[PDB]
């Protein structure tokens, strides 16, 4: 049998993304925007069956987050919006998605490790739960009702406590877990009515089962599926986990809960789980084999595949084991038929979505012995083109083996007796203004010198007359996406045309594709750089993107480990950094926005993470000079847990977040670390379209020089200007310089 665990929920070409977006621009109504969801949702089970698709999920479909749609079935719905009972509709929904004009929106976090986000529950002891919403057992109708039977997709009671978060005003030790029994009556009666309008099977996605949980966590698993058995009687029940191999405590549990009579694993990124497995499994339960990577964009090594899924038939195989995606299509894109541009060859080795809904089943017929050959053998062959093709492989992938030499920490010079020397080479006062890299655009019109230059000057122009500000930047015009202005211009890049996944809401992300090893044999930053530091006599901040953000933010390659391809990326912009330097820049800000993105979600693990990440940031200044000054730039607001790795990078001069935090967060520095070395948290936030204060900045600003150490303090913004507008910078900026002026006064 096969099973896809979940699938994208915008179209092959972001149908929904505009129809979501248009229903709230109030250029069209519910029946317009529920007849696209309906019929997107219709072709999805249609596609679906007709590839033979086994269990297919429903209620995957969402309009917006699936911890929402569960947050509405609960009718666990926040006090500021007014909810006051019955069935919730596009009101109430996306009210809580985005906000309206009168109250604020539910904050969104991360996905697990993914580049989603969902939208966290608020919890406490006062919410009174009710069966809110009949998404799941009205999508299952729908589906049956179109001649498809599916398998309702629910997020496990549990996951969904631990998942949110307790409100306002519910005391510190208010245990979430503590309303299992509140929620569980509500899972109850929807579980009831699925089981009434036919379902014989059903899924809950418990995937925090793959966190490290402690004896009393786990066991609250235990005792909800005890409470859930009853209700269960008469189903199979298909208990999901992904994104991590399952603890071997957590595998006790899992294995052993009431009513469950499936288990999901993934076996792309928990193969670990294996193990326990080849050690011991119950009798008459299924293993759904989460072997098709639905969370990259590669095809699957179908070879591979069938030896795991045949020893895994070992165990079982006597009908128990059943072919499964890794997890959810929602983290890889919809149709690679919809890839153009894009050379044979290489899509020949790409699968998104739809491809992997297909993929699972010449496995299941495989393993069946209906192995379509045809398959296989093109497959093995797109398999044999990439493992040998010399776009991939390459003698770049020999200057690693030099990379062996020890480590690659800046040249001795502590940054100390470092700064000693930036400095002299440009005497800048105490408390140097500057931004961060990107600026507020124009008319933009999609020769190009002419017209880049005449923005780039009026971009410094004003830099200079404008509040002074100790050191500029050419505000990255020429630059739109800043991993992918990168990509381009180097060599294991790839871009497609309508690989779209989703980030949040309405909101997606086509993410460069990382094919082969890295490689910069031509100047990319350099020609513009140059061009700025010349049109004046300051200092102007070279731009660079950090090789460990690049490599988050792109599909990078199933076939070697991230680093090793991190480290290539590293290795190419070592480069453009000591270019900018030739070139004549004396300051560099190299960035990594997505430093704790690629964090691994086992704790044991995140040591190793942290470590090619923050050396392969290294490896990019570690041949620079003692006189170029260099600065890194991080998107978060949050580095206690993470503070070392900080202090490990060897920067001059980091800027980091801030703005809405506080003043004496940072001794995260000045405590059992001593950083010694130039900071700068932001001090305007750049999210919020509103103008600071002169009096709002230099008191702040005044709030870390005394808790940090104000002989080594930036005034800088909070991240690029990119998305706020002229008139909402120009007298905002203007204002962070006159602090810096005062304070320094006295
Ligand atoms: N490589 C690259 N990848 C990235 C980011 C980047 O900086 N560069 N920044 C990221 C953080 N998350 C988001 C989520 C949504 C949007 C967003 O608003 N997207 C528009 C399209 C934006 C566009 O034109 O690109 C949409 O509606 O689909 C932007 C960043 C994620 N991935
Ligand atoms: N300074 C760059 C990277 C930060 S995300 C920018 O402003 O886009
Ligand atoms: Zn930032
Ligand atoms: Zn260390």
């Amino acid at each position: 049998a096969s099973h896809i665990v979940g699938y994208p929920r915008m179209g092959p070409k972001r149908e929904l993304k505009f129809a979501l977006e248009s229903f709230w621009d109030g250029k069209s109504t519910a029946e317009d925007l529920q007849k696209v969801s309906a019929d997107l949702r219709s072709s999805i089970w249609k596609q679906m069956s007709a590839a033979g698709t086994k269990f297919i999920p429903s209620n995957t479909f969402a309009h917006y987050d699936q911890v929402l749609d569960t947050t509405a079935m609960l009718g666990a719905v926040p006090p500021r919006y007014g909810y006051t009972g019955g069935e919730i509709g596009l009101d109430v929904y996306f009210s809580m998605a985005r906000g309206n004009a009168s109250v604020p929106a539910m904050e969104m976090t991360k996905w697990f490790d993914t580049n989603y986000h969902y939208i966290v529950p608020e919890l406490g002891p006062e919410v009174n739960f009710s069966y809110a919403s009949h998404k799941a057992v009205n999508e299952y109708k729908e589906a049956k009702a179109l001649g498809v039977d599916t398998v309702p997709v629910l997020v496990g009671p549990v996951s969904y406590l631990l998942l949110s978060k307790a409100a306002k005003g519910v005391d510190k030790s208010f245990e979430l877990l503590s309303l299992l029994p509140k929620i569980l009556p509500i899972y109850k009666e929807v579980i009831t009515e699925l089981k009434a309008a036919g379902a014989t099977w059903i899924q809950l996605d418990e995937p925090v089962l793959v966190m490290d949980l402690e004896g009393q966590k786990l066991q609250a698993f235990t005792g909800a599926y005890a409470e859930l058995e009853s209700t269960l009687s008469g189903l199979n029940v298909l208990v999901e986990t992904y994104f991590a191999d399952i603890p071997a405590e957590a595998y006790k549990t899992l294995t052993s809960l009431k009513g469950v009579t499936a288990f999901g694993f993934d076996l792309v990124r928990g193969t670990k789980t294996l193990d326990l497995v080849k050690a011991g499994f119950p009798e008459g339960k299924y293993l759904f084999a989460g072997v098709v990577d639905g969370r990259n964009i590669w095809a699957n090594d179908f070879a591979a595949s069938l030896s795991t899924l045949q020893a895994l038939e070992g165990i079982v195989g006597k009908d128990k084991l059943v072919v499964s995606t890794s997890c959810s299509l929602l983290h890889t894109a919809v149709d690679l038929i919809n890839e153009t541009k894009l050379d044979d060859e290489i899509k020949s080795w790409m699968a998104f979505a739809a491809q992997k809904v297909v993929e699972v089943n010449a496995l299941a017929k495989a393993l069946a012995g209906q192995k379509d050959e045809a398959l296989f053998s093109a497959n093995a062959a797109a398999l044999a083109s990439r493992r040998s093709s010399p776009r991939v492989t390459n003698e770049g992938v020999q200057k690693a083996a030099a990379a062996l030499k020890g480590s690659d920490h800046r040249r001795a010079t502590n940054v100390s007796a470092r700064l000693d020397a930036q400095q002299k080479k440009l005497n800048l006062p105490i408390l140097p203004t500057t931004t961060i890299g990107s600026f507020p655009q124009t008319v933009e019109l999609r020769e190009d010198y002419v017209k880049a230059i005449k923005e780039e000057i009026k971009k410094v122009v004003d830099l200079q007359e404008e509040l002074d500000i100790d050191v500029l930047v050419h505000g990255e015009p020429e630059r739109n996406d800043m991993v992918e202005y990168f990509g381009e211009q180097l060599s294991g890049f790839a871009f497609t045309a309508n690989g779209w996944v989703q980030s949040y809401g309405s909101r997606c992300v086509k993410p460069p594709v990382i094919y082969g090893d890295v490689s910069r044999p031509k100047a990319m930053t350099v020609f513009w750089s140059a061009m700025a530091q010349s049109m004046t006599s300051r200092p102007m901040k070279g731009m660079l993107t950090g090789p460990v953000t690049i490599l988050n933010w792109s599909f990078v390659r199933n076939d070697q480990p991230r680093h090793e391809t991190c480290y290539q990326i590293a290795l190419a912009i070592k480069d453009e950094v000591e270019d900018l330097e030739k070139g004549g820049i004396g300051v560099i800000q190299i960035d990594e926005a997505a430093l704790r993105e690629g964090l691994p979600l086992r704790k044991s693990e995140h040591a190793f993470y942290l470590d090619w990440a923050v050396h392969s940031f290294r490896i990019t200044n570690c041949g620079v000079q003692d006189s170029t000054q260099i600065h890194t730039h991080m998107c978060y607001s949050h580095f206690n847990d993470i503070i070392h790795s900080i202090i490990d990078m060897d920067a001059d001069v980091i800027t980091i977040e801030n703005s809405r935090s506080d003043e004496k967060l940072l001794s995260v520095f000045r405590e059992g670390v001593k950083y010694g070395a130039g900071i700068g948290p932001g001090v305007y936030d750049i999210h919020s379209p509103r103008i600071p204060s002169s009096e709002e900045i230099a008191d702040r600003v005044n709030k870390m020089l005394a808790v940090l150490e104000q002989n080594i303090l930036w005034v800088n913004p909070d991240c690029g200007l990119k998305t706020r507008k002229y008139t909402e910078v120009k007298p905002a900026l203007k204002n962070m310089v006159d602090a810096a002026k005062l304070i320094r006064s006295q």
